[PDB]
This record gives C-alpha cells, structure tokens and sequence, in this order.
C-alpha cells in the first residue's frame, strides 16, 4: 500500500483514504482510482490540481501518477465540508459566518478563473475548511467537472455554445446551465450565490421537487428558478444578497466579473452589520460552547448559550420576512440573544 515513494494509504475516508508521509509523519489524503474505470478522471483532476497549484486555499498536491493498477493523488488533508458543517448547526448559518464564507469563496473562484478555468460544480460539498489550526480556511475541491473557459495566452474565450446537457448539481445550476448554454465564469457565481442564500434561508424553494423523469425534474427546477422573484427568493435577506443575484444573472457570456465589487458587498454589509472578519464561525461557537458544558433538545440548549455568550455574532434570517432588513433591523437580534436564560449562565461566563 506505499504510493509514490513515502507515503503510505490508511483508513478509508471516503476511494479517498487517509495517509501518511512515511519520511516525515504527515497525514495527507490519497485518493485511488482503478485504471480499469470507463471514465478516468483522476489524472485530469491532478493535472488541474497542479495547475492551480499556489492558490490561497488550493489544495497543495504533493504527487500523483501510476501505482500498481491504480492512478494516485496525493494532497493536502482537509476537514469537514460545508455542508457537513451545514448539518452539524442544523441547517442554517448566521449572517455573520455566511459574510466571512463568502468573502473567502469570491476570492477561491477569482482565483480560479484568473487561472483560465471555471469549476462548473460549484456547491456546498466542494469547500471544505482546513484541519486544526488551518480550520479558518476554505479551501475549494473537486476540479473534475472543470473546464478552461479561455485561452491561456490570447485570453480567447470559449465559443459561445447551446444543446448542453446539463452538469453537474441541478440545485445549485444557474438558470443558464439548465438552458443548455455553454457555462462560463457568470455561472459560478450564479451557483455561489444559490448557496449563500441557501446557507441563510435552511434551504432553496426548489428543492424536493420530483418527477417522471430526469429532465423534467431539471426543468421544473428551472422553471421555479426562472418565475421566482429576486424579491421572494432573498426575503428576509439584507439588499446585498439579491445585488448579488441580480448582478450573476446580467452577467453575458464572456463577460469578466467585478469580482471585487462583489466582495465589496459583503464587505460593507460586515462593517454595517459590526461583524469582524475573525474566522469565528457559528460551528466554532458552537462546538466551543457545547465543550463547557459537557463539564436535537440537547443542540437548542447548547445553541442558547451560545448566543447568550456570543450575542453580537448571531443574527438569523427570518423565513417570514417579506422584505430585505436593514443593517439595524437585524442588529435588534443582539439584544433579544442576550434578553434569554443559573448554574448554567455562570458556566458560560466561566
Ligand atoms: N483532501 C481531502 N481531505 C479530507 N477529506 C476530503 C478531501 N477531499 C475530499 N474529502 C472528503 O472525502 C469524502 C469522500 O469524498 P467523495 O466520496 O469523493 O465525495 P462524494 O461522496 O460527494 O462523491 C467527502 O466527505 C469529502 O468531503
């Protein structure tokens, strides 16, 4: 089980596995793939892996090629995804921790698409944060479904294309993808922020639909993407959010975003909304809080306490809300999180 020449697979993940430097003791992930596949990818994916090598919050890949009867990639261990996080605090974020992800993500895609290429499956499971003390970082996964929208020298953008089947997440596609047009850099950004909002609100309006086949379900998706409000679907959300979906969706198709006035958006509203970009997410508070404790009922009591000790940092989206809040309509929260309640209010002060 030695791959390359020092590293060593363990424990499955995961075809992904845990692994170790043998020289130096350095966990690391390995992730297998059968030359006998119909369809290889791990080669592809390594090749761009190393192409964005250098990235802020590019997995590093430390060696990839042939082993036995399997291709082989090595690369940086990473933690959690943000769906697995989403999970873990009961499928909402604060607006807080949806700022300071977002800030990070804008700056991976611009990353990316600086480097020619654009992901084209832009979703929750593709950033995951750092292990341990790299925990404040989200890094971006899975380049598979990538592709090089420009060339890299003249910059020459891909032609403009229809008939595309779509690829690869019907929930988070942008409106586009599921018309069969040629992707291109507008579209991860569209994707980013059905997550963002998604993130805020627990979920999507279009989400568990079903259907008698699979292309009638893509386009009854398409159809409640389409015919939705901005309105509706960023209710209850600040103006930025839905400034930053009407921007992804004028966006033409070879047109380069203002990546930084997108960030800016997220910016100014943190400022507005007093948040400092410390990397305290709501899981750390969260996982922090529950740790004092033990010194769903069992959440929502862990969860209060954490929003007693950390009043400023959690305000939430309320699903009712029929309009955008302003900055000072949703710091009103900090109060009513320090207005809620012995033993246990001494703990946390502890
Ligand atoms: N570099 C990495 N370090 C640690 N975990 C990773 C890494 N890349 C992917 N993972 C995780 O490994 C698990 C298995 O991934 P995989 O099965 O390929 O994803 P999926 O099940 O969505 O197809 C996922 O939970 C993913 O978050």
């Amino acid at each position: 089980l030695r791959v390359g020449r020092k590293f060593r697979i363990g424990r499955k993940i995961g075809d992904i596995y845990h692994g170790t430097n043998l020289i130096s003791g350095e966990e690391v992930a390995i992730r297998l793939e059968s030359i006998r596949s119909r369809h290889p990818q791990l080669d592809y994916e390594s090749r761009v892996y190393k192409y964005l090598s250098g990235g802020v919050g590019i997995p590093f890949i430390r060696w990839f090629g042939r082993e036995g009867e399997y291709n082989a990639m090595v690369i940086d261990l990473l933690g959690p995804s943000l769906e697995d996080l989403f999970n873990y605090c009961h499928r909402k974020f604060s607006f807080k921790t949806v700022i300071m992800l977002a800030l990070q993500m804008i700056c991976r895609v611009q990353y990316i698409h600086g480097r020619s290429f654009i992901h084209r499956d832009i979703k929750p499971d593709n950033f995951l944060m750092g292990v341990g003390r790299r925990g404040s970082t989200v890094h971006v996964i899975d380049f598979g479904l990538s592709k090089k929208y420009r060339d890299f020298n003249t910059h020459r953008h891909i032609p403009y294309r229809e008939n595309k089947s779509l690829t690869g997440t019907a929930r988070y596609a942008s409106v586009n993808t599921h018309l069969g047009i040629e992707q291109s850099r507008r579209d991860d950004l569209e994707s980013l922020g059905y997550m963002l909002i998604y993130f805020c609100k627990g979920s999507l309006p279009w989400q568990g639909l079903k259907a008698t086949t699979k292309k009638q379900k893509y386009d009854r998706i398409l159809e409640k993407k389409l015919c939705i409000s901005v309105e509706t679907l960023c209710a209850g959300l600040p103006l930025e959010f839905s400034e930053y979906m009407n921007y992804c969706r004028n966006l033409k198709f070879d047109e380069r975003p203002d990546y930084l006035y997108l960030a800016r958006l997220f910016k100014d509203l943190s400022i507005k909304l007093e948040y400092h970009n410390d990397h305290l997410f709501d899981w750390t508070m969260l996982r922090y809080t529950k740790a004092m404790v033990e010194k769903n009922d069992s959440f929502n009591k862990v969860k209060l306490l954490a929003m007693k000790k950390f009043a400023s940092h959690f305000h939430y989206c309320k699903n009712d809300d029929k309009h955008y809040p302003t900055p000072e309509e949703i710091k009103q929260q900090t109060v009513q999180n320090n207005n809620a309640a012995p033993e246990l209010l001494s703990a946390i002060d502890k």
